[PDB]
């Protein structure tokens, strides 16, 4: 047991992920060159990641001291931000996959569909949809003291009359509606996309547009794959704990889930040429 490992990971996230996501958002907002629908979805992803990053110093307290000293309102805000990030990230990735599928397999409709204004509207709709869980976490979140160890715990406060089916039902619903169905949609979309790419890879000829499409599809696929492997262990662990060394695995899964918020810019800078150019221009004008 050495507390500086996960705490150092949390601090590295708290600084680097915040800086990178802020740079991504600033670059997307400023440059008219990079105001594209996929870039708008990337902006939403970076916004969620930066929002979840600000709560990193509060997250590390329940690991350093195993108690919540920040109060009820801060507990509510932190829980709401966590649920907002979890739902918004997966929904935005699903919409990115759908947009890529439309661009690749239905170019006739993608002209009307893939305008940046529709991307902004879809981002607002995604934030509103996830608010059904964020506002619920605001209402239900709270701090309850432990009567056996005098430890303050920050968690959702289901009625103590049942507080059992409630927790299991909410965990199952979160699993189904934030992991299973969106991942199924992403898998279907990318299976069709890969089929289309293989079909025309032999003799496609619109060099500039084909290259651009294949590069953005690559970038989106890599981002989705990184998210899936970063958030897969925590979902399975939560489901197993609800239904069925353990604490070490739990905290490792939690830490791995949070590090995904910092790897998005270090992926954009390597998978996209325009993002790399803009990062260089900002760092070294
Ligand atoms: C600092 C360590 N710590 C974190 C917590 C609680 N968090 C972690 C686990 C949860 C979760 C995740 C997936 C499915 C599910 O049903 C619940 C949260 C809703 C999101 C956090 C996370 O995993 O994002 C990497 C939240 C209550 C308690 N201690």
């Amino acid at each position: 047991a050495i507390p500086v490992i996960i705490t150092a990971v949390y601090s590295v996230v708290f600084v680097v992920g915040l800086v990178g996501n802020s740079l991504v958002m600033f670059v997307i907002i400023r440059y008219t060159k990079m105001k594209t629908a996929t870039n708008i979805y990337i902006f939403n992803l970076a916004l969620a990641d930066a929002l979840v990053t600000t709560t990193m110093p509060f997250q590390s307290a329940v690991y350093l001291m195993n108690s919540w000293p920040f109060g009820d309102v801060l507990c509510k805000i932190v829980i709401s931000i966590d649920y907002y990030n979890m739902f918004t990230s997966i929904f935005t990735l699903t919409m990115m996959s759908v947009d890529r599928y439309i661009a690749v397999c239905h170019p006739v409709k993608a002209l009307d569909f893939r305008t940046p204004l529709k991307a902004k509207i879809i981002n607002i709709c995604i934030w509103l949809l996830a608010s059904s869980v964020g506002i619920s976490a605001i209402v239900l979140g709270g701090t309850k003291v432990r009567e056996d160890v005098d430890v303050i715990e920050c968690s959702l406060q289901f009625p103590d009359d049942e507080y059992s089916w409630w927790d299991l039902f909410m965990k199952i619903c979160v699993f189904v509606f934030a992991f299973v169905i969106p991942v199924l949609i992403i898998i279907v979309c990318y299976t069709l996309m890969i089929l289309r790419l293989k079909s025309v890879r032999l003799l496609s000829g619109s060099r500039e547009k084909d290259r651009n499409l294949r590069r953005i599809t690559k970038l989106v696929l890599v981002v989705v794959a990184v998210f899936i492997i970063c958030w897969t262990p925590i979902h399975i662990f939560i489901l197993v704990e609800a239904l069925g060394a353990a604490l070490s695995s739990y905290y490792f899964c939690i830490a791995l889930g949070y590090t995904n918020s910092s790897l998005n810019p270090v992926l954009y800078a390597f998978l996209d040429e325009n993002f790399k150019r803009c990062f260089r221009d900002f760092c070294f004008p």
